[PDB]
């Protein structure tokens, strides 16, 4: 399925949470399309390389990735889109092209949602900091375009729950893009296995 | 103790690394400036704004922040402003003032970098599973330019600890500012009772 890519620093999951601020003509060209056209675009990690390279060059993109659904755009100033996307259905694109002004792009076979799963008490630990997490920012009163996660608090989901702290933990991104793949279980496990001293 | 201030949706730490990309042509002679006599900006966390600039809505700021030190500037894009900066010594915010073309400067009391302490036994949680990200960093041969770390991997550090995990964890950005100004003990029992709890 040949969809547009906008490769970037850190990994997008489903439901994720996303503030974008594109400069670059490839993307301004593209998201504005999308605008009009209604479409979404694909955001897999960079492996390797940086996000706006204009003189750069070796940049590897992650074998999986996540479709960004764009809820609501701003323009503060000439050349400069704000945008606020949502992680939706991921994907695991294989080859892909560069095409005119640098833009990525590759034929993505879709990956079906996984079936909700229930935490056990062998991973409460996670579940429980996570909700810790989200109860500060609402005891602070963290508005709406601070909060790092959508509304939909699914704290005891195994994979929601994965899929969250993979997001705010400096992993490499060849590991998010694996751990976007995974099944809910095996996510939540291996993060579980890092943020615990599994080794002392 | 008046010095310019950049106000940032991630607050910034003592050996924190930032890539800052400026857009709006408002902090172009603060970045310049900074630029052309070696200086330092402040960079605070926003409370309730936009890191670019709202037309319906005002900035606040915290009550803290860290000096940012341009490690170098680049411009690989034409007229895009890329930095690479690492955060310096502390301050504590007594007073901001937001004049024209809404440029915010501040009363900055500089707070002396904390001794470095050994990290106690039962706080060896916090600092083994963070060693742990990083080795796994270095295991996949993560370039430099991508790690949200710096080399000095301070892991019996209590106050080195505790900032990269208040860097990378999901908090308020008031209660950053708040760890910020903490003691480097204090700092890391907090996160680690974050981590568990």
């Amino acid at each position: 399925a040949e969809i547009p890519l906008f490769p970037l620093s850190n990994a997008l999951f489903p439901a994720g949470v996303l503030r974008l601020r594109v400069f670059e003509i490839r993307y301004l060209d593209m998201v504005r399309r999308c605008i009009a056209d209604g479409s979404e675009f694909g955001v897999v990690v960079l492996e390797q390389g940086t996000e706006v390279r204009r003189p750069d060059g070796r940049e590897v993109l992650a074998r999986a990735g996540t479709m960004a659904r764009i809820d609501h755009w701003e323009a503060p100033m000439p050349a400069l889109l704000e945008l606020a996307c949502t992680g939706t259905g991921r994907f695991r694109l294989h080859a892909c092209t560069q095409g005119k002004y640098g833009l990525w792009t590759g034929q993505a076979e879709p990956v079906p949602d996984d079936a909700p799963l229930e935490v056990p008490p062998e991973l409460a630990r996670s579940a429980s900091a996570l909700g810790r997490l989200i109860a500060r920012l609402q005891r602070e009163g963290v508005p709406p375009h601070i909060m790092p996660m959508a509304a939909p608090f699914r704290l005891d989901d195994c994979g929601w729950v994965a899929d969250r702290w993979a997001e705010m933990l400096s992993l490499p991104p060849a590991d998010k893009a694996r751990l976007l793949l995974l099944p809910p279980l095996d996510r939540l496990r291996e993060i579980d296995a890092v943020l615990a001293a599994d080794g002392h």
